[PDB]
């Protein structure tokens, strides 16, 4: 693992299941001491949890400022919290679209506006945000959804440089991942039939070079390398972590 | 010229002044029957205009009715209309930063909404969104501005590939050109002096491979190309006006 | 079209067929004084030829030296001709992947080597290099073929900007197209019935949102706008002609 | 540290001095049985060397037996054998050009192509090739180095998507570093005085957001995330160790 992370304040936003929860259980077990900004209670989990929706910048900044009272510091923040739903730019509602933006993008630019100066009291704080691999290439009838993490990709550019050195900031581009908003992605295609929902889901794995989807601890494998100080020189880039998906052209070739 | 532009309508957002006024000047110039949507009056102008903010939804689809019904259709949308402020995230007021993203990012959002309904009816519609270079390089102190051109590329993209392939929409990604917002940049870092501006302006010229900053026309040049049945395979991408500017590594070597 | 390009003088390699020969015939449309280099007889053209194999530097020398001394001037080069073989690292013999590279990469540098020091006694002059969709998005048991196009991109930003300003360089990114080695690439998957070579084709088609692949002459309109003052501040990128192909994740999502 | 990087053969080119000798290194820590590929002799070193011309086919091949029949496999293969030189298109020799694709890219992939057989023989092996920030943006008066450098990147993608899921490829993009081939690019331009390269040197390191270069260690970082089970899901990329230097507009904004 990463050593460095020991002891270490680190916040993840959207912790309260899949990727979030892996991301907050790798920190877990490299030894930080992590706090859960979400709705949902985590339950029983070996992290801490504030209620928080990230939407609301009054929530979000009480709760850093009480992190930063509880815990002495803030070393890195892991905005993660998203949502996502269906429809072209002429079915979905504005109020829709609008709040896709606000939980995607808005959510990061608040959790970082008020962690970051007390995140720079630390020694070598860093961001990860989790952006998707649709930063590049993209899905249909996904208008605000590659919207906001296009947005993201912005954000993480913007603020690793305003504040390089002291902090640094990355994202991570993951493809399709094994989670709960995915699986229920396959179920609003081919409907609850387990058996149906692994065939859409291994479909959907044999269009990453990898044959498979990946899994939330492989997301959360990349997040910890960029938190930690193995990743002291990189700043402002997103780390796909997409099984080959990006690079793929659909053409066939002679075999 | 591009003769499939003649008698075309061709919108353009902003075009009272600096690139958007260069954009509907060179659609005029190509025989289109151009329409400026802007808080501005344009003034004497070879133009029509009328008045619209573009983060009014209300206004902008007023507007786009009353173009729709006055010249019996919508031929291409150039999204231009934006701002910029600076700041980093903690100084930058919240209402500040939402305010870029309203103006840059929905008001893209809310004309193509409206006026792609309209504009699928016609043949081979377009729409050209103005980005920026800083959707790929950025500057420092401006993450709003930042945010918003990488979100713009993202409801480029979406759009695109959403209504092709009757409907085309690509990016026009500029460096710097020599508008009034490029020459306000200058005045907030130089004062209001003319001739350290005039320097000022040099010197960023002088980062540019191409050894001068680009002007308007040239921005437009790439929207009439893009606009085109020219451009009929083309859909998706930021086309880069930028003297080769995110191109270049800022690291001298032997010469 | 591009009236600037009238009565220049422009070099074109790999001009008797597909691609090649369109751009040939684009600028003979637009008035230019066209010359094709290649090893095959363009046959009755309206275009000139020059015998002559773009793997060998002096009879590239040769070629180049003889049009500027009979035409007095070059003004515009276009790096095209390019083959495309198949095959795993493994299976291709080390001898056909280096020939890939020879013609597909050392190719477009002599030419461009050769032709260099008499397009900087002309005004404005501009080279435009064709690579591919794949500089980006990639084919399997292409090794060879992916790897130069990706190098192409690295020779047309160099060229770019050591002789910026004066002379621009741009590369156009081309997905799958109407051309002999299309078909042929096709016939090598599904045979010589016209009727299964269509099918494969229109599946191919199928995976650009533009829902057909594209034609000649719309690649050529990319190379011209690139090659004219239209584009006047535009150097060192890729134009891409994909029909969107390269911004398309092939997972889907409910509708 | 990566606990699976344990007993793995690993095999690194170029590794007598600078990045590739931190990369052995680090692997060393790592508890890896480490092999040296160079015709330079690293002389007192943890790890092992064997005498290899890269860009010699049948020493490349017989070095990799020597390997696979001593060790009983090869789990990972660092590519990082290269070199630079300067020069226009014009001035710089065609055979000093050849040479630099020779090292750089033939290098690769004669490497590649002989390891690949034995690697996909054990379990989740892995390759790792080192390009440069400059396969993104680049410098001047370096055509061969800068194609080199992309076409690094496009042999990545291709041995990634021919061979996954059972061997992932990737690639490292590191800007300025600390290295002795970095010092003789200052020296070529402010000469042998070691005080004034610190200078430039300096002057290089303000150009990276994060105000200073790169240290070998940090892109050996890289390269061991990348070559362990931590990025089981990432394939095809590449990972920028840069500094923020990709990211960055050379473009002033007021403070
Ligand atoms: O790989 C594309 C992936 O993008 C992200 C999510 O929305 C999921 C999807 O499967
Ligand atoms: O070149 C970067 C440019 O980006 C855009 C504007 O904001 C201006 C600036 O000069
Ligand atoms: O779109 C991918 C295309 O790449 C280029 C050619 O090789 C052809 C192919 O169809
Ligand atoms: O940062 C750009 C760097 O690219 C790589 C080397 O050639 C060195 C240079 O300083």
């Amino acid at each position: 693992g990463f050593s460095d992370l020991r002891d270490k304040v680190v916040i993840v936003t959207g912790a309260s299941m899949g990727i979030g929860r892996a991301i907050a259980e790798r920190f877990v077990d490299e030894g930080s001491k992590v706090i859960d900004l979400s709705i949902h209670d985590p339950g029983e989990a070996k992290y801490d949890h504030i209620e928080c929706d990230v939407t609301n910048p009054d929530q979000v900044k009480a709760s850093i400022d009480h992190i930063f009272k509880e815990y002495g510091s803030i070393s890195v923040l892991v905005n993660n919290a998203g949502i996502e739903s269906y429809g072209k730019i002429e079915s979905m509602s504005m109020g829709e679209w609008r709040r896709i933006i606000d939980v995607n993008l808005f959510g990061y630019y608040y959790a970082s506006k008020f962690a970051i100066p007390y995140m720079i009291r630390s020694r070598d704080p860093s961001i990860v945000n989790i952006s998707s691999v649709q930063a590049s290439i993209i899905t249909k009838n996904a208008s605000a959804y590659v919207t906001s993490k296009h947005a993201v990709i912005g954000l993480t550019k913007s603020i690793a440089l305003d504040y390089a050195p002291l902090l640094r900031c990355n994202a991570v581009c993951p493809a399709t991942i094994d989670t709960p908003l995915v699986r229920k992605a396959a179920e609003l295609e081919v409907g609850s039939d387990p058996m149906r929902i692994e065939k859409k889901i291994s479909e959907w794995g044999h269009e990453h070079p990898m044959q498979r989807i990946g899994k939330p601890q492989e997301v959360a494998s990349a997040v910890a390398f960029l938190a930690s100080r193995e990743a002291s020189f990189i700043t402002g880039t997103c780390l796909y972590v997409d099984g080959g998906l990006s690079i793929r052209a659909p053409i066939s070739t002679p075999e």
